[PDB]
């Protein structure tokens, strides 16, 4: 089998993306945030405390014929931004650009976090990293990924997510026309449970390319890309009046500036990031100070390759007994 799905940006500025997903029995369609960085599916639900529902769609597994309650089994997650939710278990049929999976753990949110509450275009998260850091309790439960993965023509998915455009998330199959060039494919680490991999090294603009291992994460879920101080404080030096700001939380520049381009490398292969694709514009409405696309990861005790690195190619996410990433320019 195979599934194939569109994914849009919620907003001007690609913060995140949605894929519709098919819940229940008639279906109900929600669109979810598909991220390579976490193990849950969960959906905001008609057990939603009332309050922090604000226009996303619920699932009602009481209006589905398929839902059965996983009976004592809850979870609660905290993502890396601070935001959080929590509830308890369904099992259900699941598809995914027409890819089913039944007996799915669909995890329905008693509480979501404000961050959650405020965004009416996110209606729940579709976890696409190892099952190991699922936080269904007692009993662990499986990505939508790791159901299907069996059924699946080749145990893959892939990533091509558009810049300010829709893109498309594939299971079971690569879609050759989707890229240019070759794959180049590298080793993952899934000792943390993410897709974990070490980038070659990095360039600036048209500078040379520094040859430096960079471990981090592929991330689908961060809008951002967080690298080294070290890194980061070089692209920004490449423009004019850009700098770190406590106040802001990270670097920001001139809204009148023209951005360098960033290349990062896998194997002897090189990804370009366009520099507009390093704009996140006003950091408030009418300012014209820009908030930066590349941050450093000081702090957070890893580097993410965000949807910033990740929408500048096509992206192989190969589940195989020995997991690997691939890397294509488009
Ligand atoms: C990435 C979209 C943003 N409005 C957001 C939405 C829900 C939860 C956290 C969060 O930062
Ligand atoms: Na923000």
């Amino acid at each position: 089998s195979t599934g194939s799905a569109t994914t849009t940006p919620i907003d001007s500025l690609d913060d995140a993306y949605i894929t519709p997903v098919q819940i229940g029995t008639p279906a109900q369609t929600l669109n979810l945030d598909f991220d390579t960085g976490s193990s849950d599916l969960w959906v905001f639900s008609s057990e939603t405390t009332a309050s922090e529902v604000d226009g996303q769609t619920i699932y009602t597994p009481s209006k589905s014929t398929t839902a059965k309650l996983l009976s004592g089994a809850t979870w609660s997650i905290s993502y890396g931004d601070g935001s959080s939710s929590s509830g308890d278990v369904y099992t259900d049929t699941v598809s995914v650009g027409g890819l089913t999976v039944t007996g799915q753990a669909v995890e329905s949110a008693k509480k979501v976090s404000s961050s959650f509450t405020e965004d009416s275009t996110i209606d729940g998260l579709l976890g696409l990293a190892f099952s190991t850091l699922n936080t269904v309790s007692p009993t662990q439960q499986k990505t939508f990924f790791d159901n299907a993965k069996a059924s699946l023509d080749s145990p893959v998915f892939t990533a091509d997510l558009g810049y300010h455009a829709p893109g498309t998330y594939n299971f079971g199959f690569i879609d050759t026309t989707a890229y240019t060039g070759s794959i180049t494919y590298t080793a993952v680490s899934t000792k943390q449970g993410f897709w974990e991999w070490t980038s070659t090294g990095y360039a600036v603009g048209s500078g040379t390319f520094k040859s430096t291992s960079i471990d981090g994460i592929a991330d689908t879920g961060t809008t951002l890309l967080y690298l080294p101080a070290t890194v980061v404080s070089a692209y920004w030096a490449q423009v004019s009046g850009a700098k770190s700001s406590s106040s802001v939380g990270g670097y920001v520049f001139p809204c009148s500036a023209t951005l360098p381009s960033f290349t990062f490398g896998v194997g002897s292969a090189r990804i370009v990031i366009p520099g507009d694709y390093i704009d996140f514009g006003p950091i408030s409405t009418g300012s014209s100070s820009c908030f930066g696309g590349i941050q450093s990861s000081a702090g957070i005790g890893i580097n993410i390759f965000g949807d910033v690195a990740l929408k500048a190619a096509f992206v192989v996410f190969n589940g195989a007994t020995t997991p690997t990433l691939g890397f294509a320019s488009k």
